């Protein structure tokens, strides 16, 4: 069917952000010498779920028997990333292998923890009981809380902070540096509607108008990605919520270096940013989506993003809560920035990257499903694989299209997240008046 790949077929990107970029990166590494990236912002993109002060990357290896062909795929996904954070002269700038901390505060959150993250794992960890035990993992007056309740457990090696806006934007550059063209912009780079012939992609229509045709096209669009292809249900686009605040200049010396710090039914944060000296709070919940009438299924719901600066007010609660816990010194300070955060979760949260089975120019590179933002140094080279027919076995099976998988999909399933009101909530049900408003009157 499809033309035969060469170094020299012309490739559209659709999505420069986290997963377009690395893709974008890997291909003209690998001597591809026409690809064009299109997205409707320029990178970092507002919309962009990597387009974030921080992330968190974890590598754990299994032990025999304790994994699944699932969780065996996401180590050789973390495998490789954790390798090339630590390696790749693009990427190592940006990766502070400060540890992480998996921590729940009734016993039901802390025997999961202990049976689906702690067991199964070859990792050593340190077991944290106490609330001194806590506050002696980060520096003098960084943690103050009495974690009421709170057990966990610390991983020191493998595991800590990304700097994901920066890393996006270094991968965005040496791409453009090797000659990767760029269309970012509305509406030049925002694409309404993939284009066919003959039951096959042929490129991207953006808003302008303008067909942009290719021998392949890459469609990883994150969220967005859900519009502009039907995924037969197989992605749910949902949100999280994040929020700021401002560190005084000698109070933020003393936060550095730090470990993640996650309850799984509160939140996490990590330390203050080098530049604003900002520290991001996530509430953790099992997610926010936009219900609205899918409109090529009838009496069905899809939830479509939209992008906001602020945050619902039930969220910044969650996330001084959390803060009262952990560090309760901080609980009352303002917030200065807050927004939300879209990503997709497939069925089983594995990714979703594959040759479209009835479009075979088209691969599919979306399902972030809450663990994108730390494959960006090596996603996009899996991304190549599987665009060059050779997506490794340990893997190929796990990400591949699975529409059978959501059929009748539960859009209100938990999927395995924790927090809040322990439910999928609706933007729909958020009253106009019921969020943040940093920067208003
Ligand atoms: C609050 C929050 C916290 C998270 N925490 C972590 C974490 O700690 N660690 C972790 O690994 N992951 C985390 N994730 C998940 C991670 O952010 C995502 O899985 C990953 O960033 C998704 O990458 P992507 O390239 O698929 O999407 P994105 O990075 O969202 O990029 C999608 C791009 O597509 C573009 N686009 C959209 N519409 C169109 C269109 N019509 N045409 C062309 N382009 C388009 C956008 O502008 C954007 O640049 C978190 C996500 C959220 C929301």
């Amino acid at each position: 069917a499809p033309s035969i790949l060469s170094t020299e077929s012309s490739i559209i990107v659709i999505g420069a952000g986290t997963w377009g970029c690395s893709t974008a990166l890997h291909l003209a590494r690998r001597g591809y010498k026409d690809v064009t990236v299109l997205d409707p912002h320029p990178v970092p993109s507002p919309i962009a779920a990597g387009n974030d002060i921080n992330k968190i990357m974890e590598h754990s290896e299994l032990k025999d028997g304790s994994s699944d062909p699932r969780s065996a795929a996401f180590s050789t996904f973390t495998r490789a990333a954790l390798k090339a954070w630590k390696t790749d002269p693009v990427f190592q700038p940006y990766f502070h292998e400060t540890g992480f901390i998996i921590s729940g505060h009734t016993p039901a959150l802390i025997d999961h923890i202990r049976k689906d993250e702690v067991e199964p794992s070859e990792t050593n960890f340190v077991k944290l009981e106490t609330a001194e035990d806590f506050r002696r993992t980060m520096p003098p007056g960084v943690l103050t809380g009495d974690f009421p309740g709170w057990k966990g457990w610390l991983h020191k090696s493998g595991a800590g902070w990304i700097h994901a806006k920066k890393a996006m934007i270094s991968a965005f550059n040496e791409a453009k540096r090797l000659g990767v063209r760029f269309v970012t912009g509305s509406p030049e780079g925002n694409v309404v509607s993939l284009v066919y012939e003959d039951g096959d992609v042929v490129g991207a229509r953006t808003a302008d108008g303008r067909v942009h045709k290719a021998h392949r096209t890459i469609l990883s669009a994150g969220a967005g990605s859900d519009s502009l292809l039907d995924f037969k249900k197989q992605l749910r686009p949902t949100a999280w919520t994040l929020c700021h605040i401002q560190m005084g200049p000698e109070e933020v010396k003393q936060y550095r270096n730090l470990p993640v710090l996650f309850n799984i039914a509160k939140g996490f944060f990590m330390e203050p940013d080098e530049d604003k000296h900002e520290l991001k709070i996530c509430d953790e919940h099992p997610g926010y989506c936009n219900f609205l009438p899918d409109p090529n299924r009838p009496g069905q719901e899809k939830s479509v993003p939209f992008a906001k600066h602020q945050i619902p007010l039930e969220a910044e609660a969650r996330a001084r809560d959390f803060l009262h816990d952990t560090m309760p010194h901080l609980a009352d300070r303002p917030l200065s920035f807050a927004r939300i955060c879209w990503d997709a979760d497939t069925p089983d949260r594995a990714f979703l990257i594959d040759r479209h089975p009835e479009h075979p120019s088209l691969l599919v590179a979306v399902g972030g499903s809450g663990n994108g933002a730390m494959q960006m140094p090596t996603i996009g080279g899996f991304i190549a694989d599987a665009l060059e027919s050779k997506l490794q076995k340990e893997v190929k099976d796990i990400v591949r299209w699975r529409p059978e998988t959501a059929v009748d999909r539960d859009w209100r399933a938990t999927q395995n997240r924790f927090g809040g009101p322990d439910r999928i909530m609706d933007f729909q049900q958020v009253g106009e008046d019921q969020w943040t408003k940093i920067g208003e009157s």
